[PDB]
């Protein structure tokens, strides 16, 4: 048997050195720390957070903290 795990095709023609240690995942960056920061999207519930001076609202997705830190 098989499946179809194909996903999304957005890509964009880039160096990329540091492949993501997780499978699946599938991303590699050229900026040997970069990896590092990836990561953070792993371990954890959402790595990116407002902290606001009162706030107190975090986000999964970036646009999502962007499209949020406008209203600000
Ligand atoms: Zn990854
Ligand atoms: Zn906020």
């Amino acid at each position: 048997g098989s499946s179809g795990s194909s996903g999304p095709q957005i890509d964009s023609s880039r160096i990329r050195s540091h492949i993501c240690s997780h499978p699946g995942c599938g991303k590699t960056y050229f900026k040997s720390s970069h990896l590092k920061a990836h990561t953070r999207t792993h371990t954890g519930e959402k790595p990116f957070s407002c902290s606001w001076k009162g706030c107190e609202r975090r986000f999964a997705r970036s646009d999502e903290l962007s499209r949020h830190r406008r209203t600000h």
